């Protein structure tokens, strides 16, 4: 685990990181979960399978929380389920923040970009609200979900900054593979 960049934006410390993202010191991290939290692959799978033991039993607990939280089987983009983060307590990650982003598939327009925006600032929206004051991200959608990496991070970084509140003051992009790390931190650069 590797810090590659740290700012200031507003009122929260802002870090750049290189590593498992199940493994990072903050407070909730951010799942990029398909609608249906099942967790079948991708990050979604690895946050699962770290919580849980068995990925299904992260997926059978995620659908009872949403299940009580929003009333269906399914979150559109925005919305955010709320899961104990089970054996990564002790780590001291309090809690998984599943989130939804768009699927690009090699695509990107203004419509794209807006669904991944929610899927970036409800997490920051359900961190403020339950006084939750460190939080790391994935990037969301730069899986399978085939959106440009360099597109993704600049729409967490106008989610991080257009955030307003008292509770969050740490916020972390936490990317697993060096290269995609390093586009990342081109991003950072330029933008802050």
């Amino acid at each position: 685990m590797e810090v590659l960049f740290e700012a200031k934006v507003g009122d929260i410390t802002l870090k750049l990181a290189q590593g498992d993202i199940t493994q990072y010191p903050a407070k909730a991290i951010v799942n990029a979960a398909n609608k249906r939290l099942e967790h079948g692959g991708g990050v979604a799978y690895a946050i699962a399978k770290a919580c849980a033991g068995d990925a299904g039993l992260y997926t059978e607990i995620s659908k009872k929380a949403m299940r009580e939280q929003f009333g269906r089987d399914y979150i559109d983009h925005g919305e955010v389920v709320v899961t104990p983060a089970m054996n990564l307590e002790e780590r001291g990650i309090k809690y998984v923040f599943h989130t939804v982003g768009p699927i690009c598939s090699g695509m990107w327009s203004e419509e794209l970009k807006e669904k991944l925006y929610k899927a970036f600032l409800g997490p920051l929206e359900k961190a403020e609200e339950m006084g939750v004051e460190s939080i790391a991200f994935p990037a969301v959608s730069a899986g399978i979900y085939g959106c440009d990496l360099e597109k993704v991070v600049e729409t967490f970084l106008e989610a991080v900054k257009n955030f307003k509140g008292s509770a969050v003051k740490e916020v972390a992009l936490v990317i697993y593979d060096r290269k995609s790390a390093e586009v990342a931190l081109k991003v950072f650069e330029r933008s802050l």
